[PDB]
């Protein structure tokens, strides 16, 4: 009883368990996993899933899977997570995505981010969505600012759940309230 979502190409739906093998190849997939401290194994990525699953379960949304009617049963995930970790802007909602390479440069996370968001303004009625990642990761803080999302250098933070010393610890941070998403 998880709600389905369409995009122009997009089906964001929950995860069925022909899903774990193509996620599990991306999350060893040392392109995708980049700007993570490490590549996941088989394990690893099925423990992800188990997550995101809990999460569906709970909430009744979360990092969808990412359908592509005639074409590919599963190409990577994108959608929203509950931030409850102890970082400033918690507690609130983020989106996410993570993408197979082949699908990259079509646009596909900025639909499956469009359509996540309308489902968190429209339906949801959320007062904001925020998104994080590292500065490195050009691909992911450019998707953000592309979808109207705005970033204050002053907000950037260290990921509570790496050390203190992690290579990988600081993260900068990008918002949208409703308004800002209804005046796009
Ligand atoms: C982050 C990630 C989802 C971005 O995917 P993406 O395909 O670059 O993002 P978009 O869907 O916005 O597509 C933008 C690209 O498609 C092109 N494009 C083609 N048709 C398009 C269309 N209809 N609409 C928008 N962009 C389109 C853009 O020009 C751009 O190409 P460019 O990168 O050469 O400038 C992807 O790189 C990824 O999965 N990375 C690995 C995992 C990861 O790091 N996740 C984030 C952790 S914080």
């Amino acid at each position: 009883a998880i709600s389905e979502l369409h995009g122009p190409r997009l089906l964001l739906r929950a995860w069925r368990d022909s899903d774990r093998e193509a996620f599990a190849e991306m999350c060893a997939d040392p392109q995708v996993m980049e700007f993570f401290p490490s590549v996941l194994d088989r394990a690893q990525s099925d423990a992800l899933v188990d997550r995101v699953q809990a999460h569906f379960a709970e909430r009744g949304y979360g990092p969808w899977a990412l359908e592509l009617p005639g074409e590919a049963a599963f190409i990577g995930f994108t959608g929203l997570f509950d931030v409850t970790m102890d970082v400033h802007f918690a507690p609130t909602v983020a989106i996410g995505w993570r993408l197979a390479p082949a699908y990259w440069g079509r646009g596909l996370a900025r639909e499956a981010a469009e359509t996540a968001l309308d489902f968190a303004f429209e339906r949801l009625r959320l007062p904001e969505v925020v998104a994080f990642t590292t500065p490195p990761n050009r691909r992911s803080w450019g998707l953000m600012e592309r979808l109207g999302m705005r970033r204050d250098p002053a907000e950037d933070f260290d990921h509570p759940l790496l050390a203190a010393d992690h290579p990988m610890r600081r993260h900068i941070l990008y918002r949208v309230d409703a308004a800002r998403w209804a005046e796009r």
